[PDB]
């Protein structure tokens, strides 16, 4: 677990389109906060809205950034290697190819950004044992989703 | 994960001492959230107040009720089998043999009486991975024990 927020600006620093095509090792929870997203695949162009948690197992091609009519595209991001167990909670929901997709219902959402924000910020904390936690409540966002569904 | 919360009154239904001088084979956290609790050892004799979590390890004689001067011992209890890494985190500073002793600072302690409640509820839970979460949660309670000490 390393995480991070991308907060893509219309013209701005980071307002480039990550361009993955054989993707990574790891996987990677993708939640939109402000504006729109463009997630792109063969030809096929999805777009995510604020509230969107979209998964990209290993080995899925990671393209997308700010669709051309937004202003900018902030998004939390998680990279990791899962535990055992949580293999299971990880069959999502595509759109195109295997490209995992979430979408909580109005009250499980707020919690839902929440709890992943929670994991953002362990993560990214200058701390002990903050990793574990991290992944602990990375852990507990998966579980959330079940309980959801 | 199977925990609960027993409410002991003085002269009421449970107000009796559990007597395992032989101990079981989980662990058992416990947590006083009203009244005072008496667990006696060997001829010795702790007190706990509310806010303290105490450890009973696999073997660990357990014998504690009511304080004969407390009008009610409310606590919840968790019992459970540790997962692997979790061993790490279960060392806890004794008292009297191998009884485990917590007991936050006044800002700590809410949030944990309040990690743990979670845990009992989960755990009691009528639903399909409210196990889970039981031992998922009774995970970041240790865990913040730790980035607590």
């Amino acid at each position: 677990l390393v995480a991070g927020l991308t907060p893509i600006e219309a013209n701005g620093y980071l307002d480039f389109f990550i361009d993955r095509p054989l993707g990574m090792k790891g996987y990677i929870l993708n939640l939109t906060i402000r504006g729109q997203g463009v997630v792109k695949n063969q030809g096929r162009e999805f777009v995510c809205r604020p509230g969107d948690i979209l998964l990209f197992p290993p080995g899925e091609i990671h393209h997308y950034g700010r669709h051309p009519e937004a202003r900018e595209w902030y998004h939390q991001w998680v990279y990791f290697r899962p535990r055992a167990y949580w293999h299971e909670w990880l069959n999502w929901p595509s759109i195109f190819a295997n490209t995992g997709f979430f979408r909580p219902d109005e009250a499980h959402q707020p919690h839902f950004s929440d709890l992943f924000g929670q994991i953002i910020n362990a993560g990214q904390g200058e701390g002990r044992y903050s990793e574990l936690l991290a992944i602990n409540l990375l852990e507990q966002l998966l579980l959330r989703r079940m309980e959801a569904i």
